[PDB]
């Protein structure tokens, strides 16, 4: 009989539930947003589940045929709830839905701020593996048997399983993690852990950007120079480089390294030859900087392989090619887009041996396109040295007037 | 009923304006003419066109005027400056034209010399070197001259000749050519040798105001007395009745010229221009010259460029949806910084984005940029002469925000005329007066209109505030041509 692993992912604003095969094919897709910084636990719960059946609705299966369930999340978020390591209130979800269904894991926990990364245990006056059937549930009687958080799991569904495998996911911004394999250390990083299965544990680092992809929704909303966010491949393409023209969009302040939140926003080398193509190219460019910046981070600690992306703007050919260019390794784009659910039903089927092994997965992972780097070293230590300067111009800009 | 006939010979189009003695226009002809690129980076003039432009410029006023020619009391002289112009023994170019943007020439080491002899820093703006270039690199030339057969003349100097016979120039146009001392108020022997410059093509200097000769018959019908001649920008210094030291007059376009009134003071800037302002009555009236490459081109560039506006007049009403810049400058540095930083490695920039920042915040820091880019010159010009007021012209003048945040930063008043044609203006001023068509320079001012005057209204600490986030992105903005 034809079994599929049900997978949940109940992300901040939209609860998603997909069914995947062997092959990670989807079979059936539900999704549901929710009102938001605080969510009601209630109206999380309804849309997570009107995404359930409408996964099996649309996947035209009977209940008895899911051989599992993983769950991914919104990591942080407290349990109306509040909503999302050096401290922050920054630092859960998984858990209100497996006994909704029936815990956490050492990735989701790692999160909390309350549980040691290096001893693997529980002031502020107040845990299974990834991978293992935490309990059932009680109608079909499936098991629940995956949970990671979410940046964890798309880690995990991009078969990142070796150190140096780079995940980057471009949205409103950026979540990039590499895995240790290695319990490491940075001031400009975070350190948490990617999952624990078969008894081993899985260390990653972590790097965040503020404004990524939303510097490209400021050229469609801000200026409104274009309309479409994929409009900027093919005015980047119109031209054979930045021609001196560069974009620090830092509408909130620069991150890591240079940890400067004053700094704003600036285009700089405009003559009276810049033009819309100029502003598109050097938006993307700069999310291929600002990339670079944590990924660099990251080769002083471990050797950094190659980058796996996902998110929506992983879809610009421009960008992903200038991406390698820069970074001088491969970028690599996956067929699947949903890394997140797919990373969570990864963990949930190897609990019940629906996959074998993890090589077996990382056997059968198929990428979309792989990204080749074109691009000498001269050129790049150029380019970047390009960006450099201009990040420096930018910098305490907030001190200087009153906003 | 008499009027005074107005030639300003602009560098791409050619007016002519009658006047009465309100400043009234009753008449206008204008007439572009072609601009000849022939190398890279060179323009040219052929003087037959410019001749013939305002030639029907010319009758185009006075068909428009609806008066008869013997109604001319006057005609006045006014011309894009420095441009250079070789003619034989009877009016026909041996050459065309060198414009004052042809960069043939583009020594200084061996220099300053130059600089307190003339007022102007060296450089191929200025006609001797074209003057040196046109007797250098033509058949005929140079050989012509040590045996007087040419003559030669900035722009207002070959239109005088071809109305009148007789061969002169002005001490504010004479003071632009490089050649002549403008202290002395001669040639100067020395600046001749520099450039081996034959005496005998040389116009006699004469001042601004008086009558040089009368026109034929034949050419307008009457013989009209030829009576005034400055350069086009101390002409508009004149329209503008800026007659006291101290009063300014900012041209806003593509680019700005800015010039200030220090009368009888010759007086020396590291950032500025020393130059005539003009010559009346035995009188010589000096000024300070600066001047800004970009200003309404970063208006051009918000249209053209980037696409924000479909016309510059849109860039206020954008610009007035905000009560203040709310951290956002431009520093419209296309082609590098001039005064006081001089940096032809600066770059445009952009800076204090956020994801709020919008059309308004670009079209407001374009036109704060402006401002800003003017005050700069003026405080330069602030250290040797005491500032009065800004009196206006140019397209941009009628940009209310613009104005109005121009009088706030400068802590000034902004003095926007009703006749804008200010070139053409005082030329008649400088001829009317020289035939008694005005009685005296006070009767001039006397009957000046303005259309409208901006006064400050911005309280100093924000005025300071505001320049220094200015100073704050300038310094941001330099030396990033070497970057890449």
């Amino acid at each position: 009989m034809e079994k599929f692993v049900l997978s949940l992912d109940e992300g901040t604003t939209s609860a998603r539930a997909i069914i995947f095969d062997r092959e990670s094919n989807i079979h059936g897709i539900g999704q549901y947003e929710f009102p938001q910084v605080e969510h009601n636990p209630e109206e999380i719960w309804d849309a997570q589940l009107r995404a359930i059946k409408d996964a099996i609705q649309s996947a035209r299966i009977e209940p008895n045929q899911i051989a599992a369930i993983g769950v991914t999340n919104q990591r942080e978020t407290t349990l109306n709830a509040i909503v999302w390591l050096v401290p922050d209130a920054y630092f859960t979800v998984d858990t209100f839905l497996i006994y909704r269904l029936t815990v956490t894991d050492y990735s989701n926990a790692s999160r909390t701020m309350l549980f040691n990364i290096k001893k693997l245990d529980w002031l502020f006056d107040i845990v299974r593996e990834s991978s293992e059937v935490y309990g059932y549930t009680k109608k079909a009687e499936i098991p629940v048997s995956g949970d990671a958080g979410d940046q964890q799991a798309a880690l995990f569904g991009q078969a990142a399983f070796e150190a140096g495998m780079v995940k980057a996911t471009y949205g409103t911004g950026s979540f990039i993690l590499v895995n240790t394999d290695m319990v490491l250390y940075s001031d400009n990083l975070l350190t948490t852990i990617a999952w624990g299965l078969n008894g081993r544990v899985s260390y990653a680092l972590e790097g965040s950007i503020f404004v990524t992809g939303a510097a490209v929704q400021w050229l469609r909303d801000g200026i409104k120079i274009i309309k479409h966010a994929s409009e900027t491949e093919e005015l980047a393409t119109k031209l054979e480089s930045n021609e001196g023209v560069y974009f620090v969009p830092a509408f909130v302040g620069l991150g890591a390294p240079y940890w400067d939140q004053f700094a704003r926003g600036i285009i700089i080398g405009i003559t009276r030859g810049t033009g819309r193509e100029h502003l598109a190219r050097a938006t993307l460019e700069a999310i291929a900087y600002l990339t670079r910046d944590v990924v660099d981070e990251m080769e002083k600690l471990v050797q950094i392989k190659e980058l796996r992306v996902d998110g929506g703007a992983t879809a610009n050919d421009f960008l992903m090619q200038f991406q390698a260019d820069i970074l001088n390794r491969k970028v690599i784009r996956p067929v699947v887009k949903e890394t997140t659910a797919l990373g969570a039903a990864y963990l949930a089927g190897l609990a019940v041996d629906y996959w074998a092994d993890t090589r077996e997965i990382a056997e059968l992972w198929k990428a979309e396109r792989i990204f080749e780097p074109k691009m000498d070293e001269k050129t790049r230590e150029r380019l970047y040295k390009g960006w450099k300067e201009a990040v420096k111009r930018a910098m305490g800009w907030a001190k200087v007037v009153d906003s």
